[PDB]
């Protein structure tokens, strides 16, 4: 007969955590019966408990420059578990918002890149293409280009097809683009090539 266990995607005390993606709880040998986490000044963070009982995971965007506290409780057959922890999210130095051309909704020609502006200096070139996500459908082979230290474009080798859907994710949000430039936010962009 077991104890349940309780397993947290960060640990207490973590500093530095990056919110780019969610924080997760899950139980075994048990269900989880509650959990919480509240930003420092007591606000509620959103999460989803699985109809299992099995995972909660956060549901929204945490900040910056906080600090949750998370507390969970496991059921089972062998008796609860409880666990807190306390962990400080990501301080960036400055913060850059993406634009992303074209415009969402746009139809477009077959000449046209899609083009990534950040409104600051992206050291990490790197960091910033590993964050943004194009699908194309009927899908065609791109890549991405630099024009200078803020901006990024995408195209296939030639000419696009008419006809052509592209979906433009820029996930930089909680994302250290170098030197402490995070993402102020995420973006997405759809646009047709007509």
């Amino acid at each position: 007969l077991l104890v349940p266990k309780l397993t947290a995607s960060v640990t207490d005390g973590a500093v530095g955590v990056t919110v780019d993606a969610p924080v997760s709880v899950t139980a075994a040998d048990g269900v989880l019966a509650a959990v919480t986490m509240v930003n420092d000044n007591g606000r509620p963070v959103a999460g989803r408990l699985s109809p299992d009982g099995l995972r909660w995971s956060t549901t929204e965007q945490l900040g910056y420059n906080r600090r949750y506290t998370l507390n969970a409780t496991a059921l089972g057959l062998g008796g609860a578990a409880t666990r807190q922890l306390t962990f400080q999210t990501s301080s960036p130095a400055h913060l850059t918002m993406p634009y992303v051309m074209p415009g969402d909704g746009e139809v477009v020609g077959v000449g046209e890149p899609v083009a990534i502006r950040f409104d600051e200096n992206i050291a990490d070139r790197g960091a910033a293409e590993k964050a943004i996500k194009i699908t194309t459908n009927p899908p065609v082979e791109g890549a991405f280009y630099w024009l200078n230290n803020r901006e990024v474009r995408w195209r296939p080798e030639h000419f696009w097809k008419p006809g052509t859907a592209v979906d433009v994710a820029v996930n930089t949000y909680g994302v250290d683009l170098g030197e402490g430039m995070f993402g102020e936010d995420n973006v997405q962009t759809h646009f047709t090539i007509g």
